[PDB]
DNA sequence: ACCACGGCGC
DNA sequence: AGGCGCCGTGGT
């Protein structure tokens, strides 16, 4: 019944905290509380007393790390009960939702907020009681991971300047000259930001077929689905995605970054969260590094952007076909796996097997078939959009999914003894058992339920990736530290480090290594390693 | 400002 | 290929 005591706790103490905002690099500590035996302290001078702690332990303590990096001192995270409620189920992603499941309320007070992590943390610890695949998570991944990504987010990463000026500005020229020529033919100036005024241009002004509607507000759509439909019905479709695609590039990845330039550090801080999906991969914001886009030469050019710091250069470190080497090692695929124990071009191999001739036969056309039908099949593509993206007949695209399962039997009856276990027990999981339920492969909805059955065979091979590379970083950061390196940012099967110039080459060699042998596989992992001065000549 | 929403990246 | 972070719009 609320035992209140002066600052400071004894050891052990769970922390509360509130900021003025939730980014924590931007934030000023507004309040800071401890907690023990439910017994609440609440701290005179949030900052000073900030020097008192040995560690962090409570729900966001990451964050609480971060702030505390960023004023000099050197605050691990510890025991965080989000780790613990994300394992049990990963569709625990808030202290919100945290507090609101398992019980007590997410407030806006430091003592509160101390005192339900404690609460919280006792509580679901019995949860776990048993689940050990989850208990050598939380202890081998989760929370040494998360003193990682602290040093990961207070440390940032440095930005070209005057390079994302010349990219604005040139993106900016060609913008408007797109815009100019969607007005000629529309005979007259709009908002083409406004769907509704563009809805209202291509089918009432130009009438154009609307083929599409939309999800909720009933209006004929404008999506990238109908307009490709149209690319040929009018040549104003063309030039609104173009325009389209360079707005969303600039106003997402080129106009905020100088913005999230810190003033006190002249560094970029991009936000880490280990508690965000559904597969257990990471997440990025501000910016989101994984929706930087990857096909275009577009992404390319954002990635310039990051830089080194003069007498550093960055090394970048990638698995390759990482998803498709989990896939070998959980459906035991001997074809498949073949394939990679040999070291060979996995398209053109899996072209080759496909089609029955030698791999020197295989022709550009023949390896792009194999590469999405590679990564179709593991995402789930269906046999209508495979004939779209190959622009070959539909039943010519089934013959071909089926012409990859008569190749890799095994990874067919992974496909469906992974859908019949999730059915049976609710959930999937991955390698080292981390947990995915999965209701909707019972639902009525044939979308709803097919979108249920791709997560269902996609977060075990997702969420080992995952846990693959989230491994790798905690093995990999004590032995930078010592090197005087550190790392960035991660995004994908990518890991991206900053090192002197004189150790760069020493750093490389070390992060493959480790990174390599991160855990025994039935194939090899593979490490692709780039080093330069920013990004993109890292990895290129 | 708040919100839901279309649209789009992965 | 395939839940959500992100942008700008339009409503209040
Ligand atoms: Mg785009
Ligand atoms: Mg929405």
């Amino acid at each position: 019944a609320l035992e209140e005591a002066p600052w400071p706790p004894p050891e052990g103490a769970f922390v509360g905290f509130v900021l003025s905002r939730k980014e924590p690099m931007w934030a000023d500590l507004l309040a800071l509380a401890a907690a023990r035996g439910g017994r609440v302290h609440r701290a005179p001078e949030p900052y000073k007393a900030l020097r008192d702690l040995k560690e962090a332990r409570g729900l966001l303590a990451k964050d609480l790390s971060v702030l505390a990096l960023r004023e000099g001192l050197g605050l691990p995270p510890g025991d965080d009960p989000m780790l613990l409620a994300y394992l049990l189920d990963p569709s625990n992603t808030t202290p919100e939702g945290v507090a609101r499941r398992y019980g007590g309320e997410w407030t806006e007070e430091a003592g509160e907020r101390a005192a339900l992590s404690e609460r919280l943390f006792a509580n679901l610890w019995g949860r776990l009681e048993g689940e050990e695949r989850l208990l050598w998570l939380y202890r081998e991944v989760e929370r040494p991971l998360s003193a990682v990504l602290a040093h990961m987010e207070a440390t940032g990463v440095r930005l070209d300047v005057a390079y994302l000026r010349a990219l604005s500005l040139e993106v900016a020229e060609e913008i408007a000259r797109l815009e100019a020529e969607v007005f000629r033919l529309a005979g007259h100036p709009f908002n083409l930001n406004s769907r509704d005024q563009l809805e209202r241009v291509l089918f009432d002004e130009l009438g154009l077929p609307a083929i599409g509607k939309t999800e909720k507000t009933g209006k004929r759509s404008t999506s990238a689905a109908v307009l490709e439909a149209l690319r040929e019905a009018h040549p104003i479709v063309e030039k609104i995605l173009q325009y389209r695609e360079l707005t969303k590039l600039k106003s997402t990845y080129i106009d905020p970054l100088p913005d999230l330039i810190h003033p006190r550090t002249g560094r970029l801080h991009t936000r880490f969260n280990q508690t965000a999906t559904a597969t257990g991969r990471l997440s990025s914001s501000d910016p989101n590094l994984q929706n930087i886009p990857v096909r275009t030469p577009l992404g390319q050019r954002i990635r310039r952007a990051f830089i080194a710091e003069e007498g550093w250069l960055l090394v970048a470190l990638d698995y390759s076909q990482i998803e498709l080497r989990v896939l070998a090692h959980l459906s035991g695929d001997e074809n498949l796996i073949r394939v990679f124990q040999e070291g060979r071009d996995i398209h053109t191999e899996t072209a080759s097997w496909m089609f029955g001739v030698p791999r020197e036969a295989v022709d550009p056309l023949m390896r792009r078939a194999a590469k999405t039908i590679n990564f179709g099949v593991l995402y789930g593509m269906s046999a209508h959009r495979l004939s779209q993206e190959l622009a070959i007949p539909y039943e010519e695209a089934q013959a071909f999914i089926e012409r990859y399962f008569q190749s890799f039997p095994k990874v067919r009856a992974w496909i469906e003894k992974t859908l019949e276990e999730g059915r049976r027990r609710g959930y999937v999981e991955t390698l080292f058992g981390r947990r995915r339920y999965v209701p909707d492969l019972e639902a009525r909805v044939k979308s709803v339920r097919e979108a249920a059955e791709r997560m269902a065979f996609n977060m075990p091979v997702q969420g080992t990736a995952a846990d693959l590379m989230k491994l790798a970083m905690v093995k990999l950061f004590p032995r930078l530290e010592e090197m005087g390196a550190r790392m960035l940012l991660q995004v994908h099967d990518e890991l991206v480090l900053e090192a002197p110039k004189e150790r760069a080459e020493a750093v490389a060699r070390l992060a493959k290594e480790v990174m390599e042998g991160v855990y025994p596989l039935a194939v090899p992992l593979e490490v692709e390693v780039g080093i330069g001065e920013d990004w993109l000549s890292a990895k290129e």
